[PDB]
C-alpha cells in the first residue's frame, strides 16, 4: 500500500582524481536530480615514503584531511546548491584511487583520534551533512599503490566505530567499497562495520581489465565472454558477493559509471593465472593495432597509460565522431551498450563499453527488484547535460 523511496548518490570529481583527471566545474551540476552529493576528494596528510604530493608530506598535519584550494572554493558554494535543492545532502568524500594515508591514519588510537578530529573540523567549517570514506583499499593497498597491512581490516572497523561515536547525531557516515570478491572476504569486515554506516556505496564498475571486455555489465556477456575466471565480473555478481557476506540489500547503493573504459584486452595480453606457465601462455591477445591505438591517442586517450573515457566524451567524440568510425551496439545479456570500430580487414573490434540512459534505467529496475537502497554514480562531471542523472532520478522516483 505504499511506494519505496530510493537514494541517488552522485560523486563529483571537483578536486581532481588519479584516473579521472582534473576537477570539473561544480556549477554545471543539476543538484535537483540527486538526493546526496559526494564532493570528491579530501586527501590525507601522510608519512608514506612514496607520496609524491608534497603538500601531503607536511609532518605538522599528519593524519588530518587536506583540502586543496579548489576544494575549499567549491565547498563555499554549498549555500547556492542547497537553495537549488533544499532536500540535498552534501558529504565530503575522503580518499579515492591512489589516495594514501588511510593505513597510517587507522593504525593507532592516537592516529585515529587526529583523523576524527579533522573530520569533525571540516564538517563544521564547511557545514557538511557527513563524511564518505573511499579507501582503495584496506589490506590490499590496490596492489601496492598505497601502503597497507593486514591489520587494516580490523583498524578500519575501529576507525568507523570511533568516527560513528564522534559524529554529531544525524550526520552521515558512508563508505565506498570495491568490486573485487576479496573485498568482503578479506579486506573489509562488512558485517562488523554495517551498524556504523548509513549506507554503503558499491563500486560496481572498473571491470574492463584482464580478459574481460565490459566495464559495468549488469550480468555476464555471452557474445563477448570473459575468458579467465578471476576476471569474470558483473554488477550482479558483486552485489551477490556482498549479500553473501551478510549485508542487507537496503543498506547498499549500486554504483553506476558515467564513463566507459577501453578494455585492457584490446591492448595487452590476457593472462589466466589458473593456467600452466600462465605468463607465457596468454589466453587472450590484443586486437588493437597501431591503427586503433592512434585513433584514441588523437582524442587524448593514451592507452599505454589509461583507458577512462567520460560519458560526455563518449557521446561527443565517439558516437558523434565526424568520420563515423564507431558503431553503437547493445549487449542484451549484459544490459549495457558498447561501441565497435572496424579493423582494416573489416572486422568489428570491441572498443569500449559504458552506460547510456537505457542501461541506467535497467540498473534502476535491478535496484527496485533486488530491494537495494539506491544508486550511486561516478561521477557527475562526466554526465552529458545531466542526462544520466536525470534518467536515474526518473527511474527511481527521486
Amino acid at each position: 500500500a505504499h511506494a519505496a523511496s530510493y537514494l541517488s548518490v552522485g560523486y563529483f570529481n571537483g578536486g581532481g582524481d588519479v584516473t579521472a583527471g582534473p576537477g570539473g566545474d561544480i556549477n554545471k551540476l543539476d543538484v535537483t536530480q540527486i538526493t546526496h552529493l559526494n564532493y570528491s576528494f579530501g586527501l590525507i596528510y601522510n608519512d608514506e615514503k612514496q607520496e609524491t604530493n608534497p603538500a601531503l608530506k607536511d609532518p605538522s598535519r599528519l593524519h588530518q584531511i587536506y583540502l586543496s584550494p579548489k576544494v575549499m572554493a567549491d565547498l563555499q558554494l554549498l549555500p547556492v546548491l542547497r537553495k537549488q535543492n533544499p532536500e540535498l545532502k552534501v558529504l565530503l568524500s575522503v580518499g579515492g584511487w591512489g589516495a594514501r594515508g588511510f593505513s597510517g591514519a587507522a593504525a593507532t588510537a592516537e592516529s585515529r583520534a587526529v583523523f576524527i578530529r579533522s573530520v569533525q573540523q571540516v564538517i563544521k567549517q564547511y557545514h557538511l551533512d557527513g563524511i564518505d570514506l573511499d579507501w582503495e583499499y584496506p589490506v590490499n593497498g590496490a596492489w601496492g599503490l598505497v601502503e597497507s597491512q593486514p591489520a587494516d581490516r580490523a583498524n578500519f572497523t575501529l576507525l568507523l566505530a570511533e568516527l560513528h561515536k564522534a559524529l554529531d547525531k544525524g550526520k552521515l557516515l558512508t563508505i565506498a567499497v570495491g568490486a573485487n570478491v576479496k573485498s568482503p572476504q578479506e579486506w573489509v569486515d562488512v558485517k562488523g562495520i554495517a551498524p556504523y554506516l548509513d549506507y554503503i556505496n558499491l563500486m560496481t564498475y572498473d571491470m574492463a581489465y584482464g580478459t574481460q571486455y565490459f566495464n559495468s555489465n549488469l550480468y555476464d556477456s555471452k557474445q563477448w565472454p570473459t575468458v579467465a575466471a578471476a576476471d569474470r565480473y558483473s554488477a550482479n555478481f558483486v552485489v551477490d558477493n556482498y549479500l553473501a557476506a551478510g549485508l542487507k540489500p537496503a543498506q547498499l547503493n549500486l554504483g553506476i559509471g558515467f564513463y566507459g573504459r577501453v578494455p585492457k584486452r584490446a591492448t595487452e595480453p590476457g593472462i589466466d593465472w589458473d593456467k600452466a606457465d600462465a605468463a607465457k601462455n596468454p589466453v587472450t591477445q590484443p586486437y588493437f593495432t597501431a591503427r586503433e591505438t592512434a585513433v584514441f591517442k588523437a582524442m587524448g586517450l593514451d592507452l599505454t597509460k589509461d583507458s577512462y573515457f567520460k560519458y560526455n566524451d563518449i557521446v561527443s567524440k565517439l558516437l558523434n565522431d565526424p568520420q563515423r568510425r564507431f558503431t553503437a551496439h547493445w549487449d542484451s545479456d549484459a544490459q549495457v551498450p558498447y561501441l565497435t570500430m572496424k579493423s582494416a580487414e573489416g572486422k568489428p573490434l570491441f572498443a569500449i563499453s559504458y552506460e547510456n540512459p537505457r542501461s541506467v534505467a535497467l540498473k534502476a529496475d535491478y535496484i527496485k527488484s533486488k530491494g537495494l537502497g539506491g544508486a550511486m554514480f561516478w561521477e557527475y562531471g562526466a554526465d552529458d547535460n545531466n542526462r544520466l542523472a536525470h534518467q536515474l532520478a526518473e527511474s527511481l522516483g527521486i
